[PDB]
């Protein structure tokens, strides 16, 4: 079966319009995948310890300390947005569609070769590649989810974003378990903290193999191989945001008075002393109503502690967040609190004729309005009597500890039974699409890394390997290492991912935010006088939604 | 597969004699066609600008900036009458049809071979070809015209016109939007006029990728593509010509007195005072009824500005004209304006041993009569009175705008609800078949280039591109440039183009034109001593066909 | 009758929307005012040949 093809190329995505404002978008996608032999035909427990970085007093956070078991097996990861759509498919979905469900997955290997690499050693010197017709390429498809749960979107090593661009895929390695203890310290700390690594407990230990959990095919030129269809089980996930905050809940207060002319300084006025009006509130020992102070149903958003660590057994890490935000976009310098920031490179998204190693980076900030402005938190005793006095406030200017850069607000937490959320917006291209759930009995609300999260059912991962190729000298009994000769191999995937989305529509008399190309943006799009290309990144929900 | 072939060698040409003077043209054609990897595998967007030369005042019409995005697909076009049929062919279908029907295309890819060239450098030094069994050649069939209708016919590269010599595609490339001014001026004009590109319109931007809008085939040495039927959409293709102008055009004057005796000089004799004969003419306010004068149906032919360009968007370009013409052919220097213009190479009729870079070509001279003689062109003040009086009348003589060398004519226009006009004719070996149809809603009532104008339906352009032979290191991550081993291909194509045509009778007791071999160009139909070949043009529509 | 549009290039395309410039022409003032403001209804390329 040398000279015939097992499959087709195919990069469209189709809409498919049905009944009641509900399409059906197909998004396929192929892709040339490049892999060489294993460095190393065997499992290795590799332990990283770079101490002398938080040997530094201070330095606590550049923690990377951990143990790792590295296989001779590579990951086919396609779970990123940028995979299936491009910047025009993705422009029609999020101007276009209000929620999108997640239906199907599968894939396919086909047209598989294997080459080998002789060394034309000669004066240049030189070297030879020739096809080994008889070799064959492992495929393991983990249905089962036996092995660890490794989404390559974590380090941007999926498969690479162009249809027309070869790619590859990643080295798998998994966590091993390991005890690591580093107290925390500052710059004028004394003596030395204690940073040491204990080692591995017996009773976590979990040594995975995948030829005896998985059952392996070897595809030779002539064969393909395909995974069937998966059906997904999530719920709906959504293309709109939300702007209302608790001071933007409910009936306002009757104005007893409007303007009469048009002016930047012609206000309303409720014309009521605030001691002497009407509605609920929630202090049961005051008369004063206030738009502060008036009870709304429940609350939207919530505070947590920030660039707070915390360690378990095996280091510190930092403590999750979900949103962040503020006003008047203070922008960018806004950043920080609990927005995603992405760094990539070539493959990705980075301007593919980009020299040196650094790599592209975005912190994206979404259109949802719930998260916290700190400065304008404040605690105030329950007498309250207004003005508030010094020793009966406590603003996030007056320290903590002692410590001149700590408020209340950095240890604050305001979850509670009223907390009203939503689940994390895709990013487009680099965000992940959909993760496995925790297997622990009381489960996250939400993942902060994907927007769908499989309960029961999640696709199992696809791993791929060259099957080792021998010389006439191999010797099982010798220390060694085997040698064998120098082979890689070529074969094309191809995906299929299907999703389900609602029509939008229009509620409001003005019109509304859409994406679109503009002077500014328009080169972003388009390659240059040299090929040279780059996936920008863009919003998912910009389009508002009452939230009450 | 490797051994065993996929399709059939066929160039023949077939009539099958039907019912009622109508027979069944069937043109096979078949060829082996070459292919290299491309020189990029990205597209690009360049710019190309020759300013320079524009920049010498008087030059305008040698704009040639624009924008274009090169990609890596080549394109298979064989949409030139030289492609179908051999002079012989020609000559029977121009000498004893009437009139042409386009049916069906399909076209069709089999026995594909792709080799590798190893660099056997060794002293001279130097080079082996081998095959790459498991390669493969990537097959692309617009079957609903995604993209940019491209027809090679325009710049003469379309597939050769010999059954016997290898060919290749051309390097698909289509233009990309841009905004250009350029301000004319001629030799003696002062300063500099203005002659900028601008950039490009966010909102004309429009990026084409086969990959993304076409489903890609891979087709190794055991496969085979194969387009379907397409069923053309058209009027029928006229092979014969109209002669008669608006001075041939109804009853002739009635002679009142016939000459008697044979001489040049011998001539008839309406013999009837001008102004006292009877008739109908247009001229309200006279009583001459002259052949000049008397009423017509309507008018053959128009009068447009000649060597006019005009503007817009993105540059100057030439005011196209349907047909040229004169009497007594003053032909060649004749020519000019609207007769078109061919210049081709040795794949296309240029005779194939001559050395150099200059073309071969030719103007191609119709033999219908629906054009004008400006130099007998003159325009008069409705009073009338004859003889007329120089400030009584403008004459293509009379200069314009103060221009030595410019009269109305240049500028005239005579289009009108009352002119009848021909379809363009067909040009043999090099000119194009059928055209797609502009989708502008008012739509030009010809085109310039084809016979033939597909207004729905239009077959879809095939695309061909040899797959990326990765060596051993590849590294997407990486500026560099993929290295790939040097891969080639070899295929054969196979294309059916079916005709209808109509008899012709024989209407009148003179004989009439008909295309033939004679002492003169008897040796541009067969080979040299050197094997060295030519294809000379010929013309479409020799026979003449009354029109009123 | 309407027929839904499709992406044919990678590149997005040109598209309606609000923003700060033009932000309150869509709303009322303190005082009702209002006003209609002209559109444009061809956005987005179609290619012609
Ligand atoms: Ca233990
Ligand atoms: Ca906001
Ligand atoms: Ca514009
Ligand atoms: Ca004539």
């Amino acid at each position: 079966g040398v000279g015939i093809s097992t499959g087709t190329f195919n990069n469209q995505t189709e809409f498919k319009f049905l009944e009641n404002g509900w399409v059906e978008i197909t998004a396929n996608s192929s892709r040339l995948v490049h892999l060489n032999m294993p460095e190393s035909e065997n499992y290795k427990r590799v332990v990283v310890n770079n101490m002398d970085k938080t040997a530094v007093k201070g330095n606590m956070a550049l923690d990377d300390i951990h143990v790792e078991i590295v296989t001779p097996w590579s990951l086919v990861d396609a779970n990123a947005w940028g995979v299936w759509f491009n910047p025009g498919d993705w422009q029609l979905i999020v101007n276009t569609m209000s929620e999108l469900h997640l239906v199907s997955f599968e894939q396919e290997i086909f047209n598989v070769v294997l080459k080998t690499v002789s060394e034309s050693a000669t004066q240049p010197p030189t070297k030879v590649y020739n096809n080994d017709l008889t070799a064959s390429l492992m495929v393991a498809l983990d249905s089962n989810n036996t092995m660890p749960f490794t989404p390559a979107a974590m380090r941007s090593e999926t498969l690479g974003f162009y249809p027309w661009k070869p790619t590859i895929p990643t080295p798998w390695r998994y966590y091993f378990q390991w005890d690591r203890t580093l107290i925390p310290s500052h710059t004028g700390t004394s003596g030395t903290p204690t940073n040491v690594y204990h080692g591995t407990d017996p009773d976590d230990v979990q040594f995975y193999t995948i030829e005896n959990s998985v059952p392996v095919h070897l595809l030779r030129t002539g064969d393909e191989f395909a995974t069937g269809t998966f059906f997904f089980d999530c719920k709906p996930c959504r293309l709109t945001h939300t702007w209302q905050t608790n001071r933007a809940l409910g009936l306002p207060p009757f104005l007893n008075s409007l303007p009469q002319s048009e002016g930047a300084t012609n206000f309303g006025d409720i014309g009521v002393q605030q001691d002497k009006r009407r509605g609920v509130t929630q202090m049961g020992n005051t008369d004063y109503i206030t738009e502060a102070t008036i009870m709304r149903p429940a609350e939207v958003g919530y505070s947590a502690p920030y660039y707070s660590f915390e360690a378990s057994t095996q280091g510190p890490f930092k403590t999750p967040i979900a949103a962040g935000r503020g006003g008047a976009q203070t922008d960018e310098n806004q950043a920080a609190d609990g927005d995603p920031r992405y760094a990539f490179g070539r493959q990705h998204g980075q301007k593919t004729t980009t020299t040196g190693e650094t790599p592209e980076r975005f912190t994206y900030i979404a259109h949802q309005d719930t998260g916290r402005y700190p400065e304008g938190d404040w605690i105030q005793n329950i007498n309250f009597n207004l003005p508030v006095t010094n020793d009966n406030v406590l603003l996030p200017t007056d320290p903590i500890g002692g410590k001149t850069g700590i408020n209340y607000t950095n240890i604050f937490n305001t979850y509670g039974p009223l907390t009203a959320l939503n689940n994390v917006p895709p990013v487009y291209p680099n965000g992940q699409i959909w993760d496995k759930e925790f297997d622990t009995d009381l489960k996250p609300r939400l993942h902060i890394n994907a927007p769908f999260v499989c309960q029961n059912n999640c696709p199992g991962q696809l791993f791929v390997k060259v099957a080792p190729n021998l010389t006439n000298q191999y010797d099982p009994d010798a220390s060694a290492n085997m040698s064998r000769i120098v082979t890689y191999s070529d074969f094309w995937w191809k995906g299929k991912l299907v999703f389900k989305a609602k029509l939008r529509a229009s509620h409001t008399w003005n019109p509304i935010q859409q994406m679109s190309i503009n002077v500014d943006n328009q080169f972003n799009y388009v390659p240059n006088n040299i090929g040279a290309m780059k996936i920008v990144y863009e919003k998912s929900q910009l389009a508002p939604r009452k939230l009450y």
